[PDB]
């Protein structure tokens, strides 16, 4: 069961904590009293977020404007967010590169940038993250969604992106789980979030049951902080009841009895 | 004969049982066939009496494939020798393959890069090439070949992995881009069916495989039953044929079992009826 005095003068890093759900998981982290550290690329709206951050009763609010797709940037990035809280708790793996609705026809660009922040990035800060959070036993949240999980025209890049995050993620957590590496990663499978960019790139296409962005940030902070494999946060009641795979937790189980690593 | 010849293979019983002659005379890309599975469906549709077309880096291992190809009864064999790392070689090999044969029926996109078991710590060279090469190159050589097998109603054959579906340890790398050809290639089939693109797409779940590669690489690390290459590259084959969504093929008959989704069938059935695609 969750505490919000569990976030209480913990070192969060909030990635795309500029607008969306990254924004309001500042806040929310904010209110709990935890130190936390935002960025994005705009020098101007992660300057808004801090003070408002600050305002809610933050522990400490810091930023770091830069572009996720300079990998030596994302390294750089959590060297120096550790260095102004003295350390991390939590990891929080938000942003994502612009995206809109569109069929596959030849646009590679779109899924190597695709591939390179909202996946490889998240590698890098994981890299340069891992000693802090082996230190404090700490927390990783990666945000994911159905797309992450399930098949959906119009998404291709995107989708592609989020199953490598499952895929990565899913596989290292078997690695920590073996080697007694006590961090915990956490991928959240989201539905549709009321966003101003996500009403602006589905209006007209998919008009399906738009998520609150405020409870699904809290529910991310909560699954984290609890320290569960999956969060899953839609509105449909009948995703929750099919979404989950009991069948590939059973496989992982028959498989992990077949491996060495003594 | 061929000129007062005519008619087609594929009939009633067709879509459910397989038949050899389905490949004869086919047009067919193997990637990855200088060696293991992808040499062995090489083998198989020579069998076949299909024109094929083999790549890999190594243009002297290429060179035996072909022989042995036309020995067995292929209808054309030739190779492209190259790297999957370069872009502009996979987008041309294609165009070239195509000119070769006058066409394209099916892509078998099977190459992989060099990986060994071992626990992920800070190789993001490794991470990107695994990208690059076992997904990224997928992706265009799709695009290169779109046009072809749009003319010939083809199919694109995607060789994954269960580590492409389930995670297991020390393959981080290879299996975060083993999910993401399920990812995108699963999507883009929902496209093709909306927008009535006669193009199948046949994604190969496989277990360990008993090629010389595979069985370097787990010695005395996983201790799991390896199945036979041979029947493997059969079965990749003749689920392309079928035109077959996924094809599921290991050692362990408790895989089959429990390895199917079909929770993820019908949430993508109840999600299809909410999009509006009348447009893009
Ligand atoms: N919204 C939904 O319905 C929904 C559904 C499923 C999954 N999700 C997941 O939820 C997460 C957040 O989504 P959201 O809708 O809240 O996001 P959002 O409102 O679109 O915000 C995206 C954030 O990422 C930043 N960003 C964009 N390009 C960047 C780059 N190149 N480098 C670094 N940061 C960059 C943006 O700031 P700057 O432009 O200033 O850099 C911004 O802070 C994503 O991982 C998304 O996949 C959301
Ligand atoms: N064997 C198994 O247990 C198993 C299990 C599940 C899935 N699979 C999948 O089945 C497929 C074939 O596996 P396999 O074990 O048969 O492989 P294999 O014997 O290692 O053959 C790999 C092939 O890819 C080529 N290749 C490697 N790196 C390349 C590069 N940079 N550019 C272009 N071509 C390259 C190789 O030739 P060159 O080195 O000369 O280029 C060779 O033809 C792969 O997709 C693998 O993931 C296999
Ligand atoms: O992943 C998202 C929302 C999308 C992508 C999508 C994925 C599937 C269906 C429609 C859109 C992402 C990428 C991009 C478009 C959408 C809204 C934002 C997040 C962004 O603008 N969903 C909605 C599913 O229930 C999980
Ligand atoms: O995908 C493969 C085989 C592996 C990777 C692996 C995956 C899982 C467990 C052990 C090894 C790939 C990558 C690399 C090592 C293995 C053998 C070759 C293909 C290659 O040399 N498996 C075996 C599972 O049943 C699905």
């Amino acid at each position: 069961e969750f505490r919000p005095e569990m976030l209480q003068g913990k070192k969060v890093i909030v990635t795309g904590a500029s607008k969306g759900i990254g924004r309001e998981m500042a806040y929310h982290l904010a209110k709990m009293g935890a130190h936390v550290v935002v960025t994005a690329r705009s020098k101007e709206t992660l300057q808004k977020v801090v003070s408002h951050c600050l305002e809610l009763g933050a522990a400490s609010a810091h930023y770091i404007a830069g572009t996720m797709e300079d990998m030596t940037f994302a390294e750089q990035f959590v060297a120096q967010a550790g260095k102004l809280m003295g350390g991390l708790d939590m990891l929080i793996l938000n942003h994502i590169t612009n995206t809109s609705l569109n069929l596959f026809h030849d646009d590679i660009h779109h899924v190597r940038k695709s591939m390179e922040v909202n996946f490889l990035s998240y590698v890098v800060l994981t890299v340069a993250a891992l000693p802090m959070l082996k230190q404090s036993n700490g927390s990783i949240v990666v945000v994911s969604s159905l797309a992450g999980k399930v098949a959906y025209p119009m998404v291709a890049a995107y989708s592609a992106s989020k199953f490598a995050l499952d895929g990565f993620f899913s596989s290292i957590r078997k690695e920590y789980s073996v080697s007694r590496v006590n961090v915990s990663i956490t991928l959240c499978v989201l539905g549709l979030i009321d966003t101003e960019t996500a009403m602006k790139a589905v209006s007209g296409i998919v008009h399906m049951q738009a998520a609150p962005k405020e409870e699904c940030a809290l529910e991310i902070i909560k699954g984290g902080a609890l320290r569960q494999e999956e969060v899953y946060y839609d509105s449909s009641r009948w995703t929750t009841l099919l979404i989950r795979n009991p069948c590939r937790k059973i496989l992982e189980e028959l498989y992990s009895t077949s491996y060495n690593m003594d």
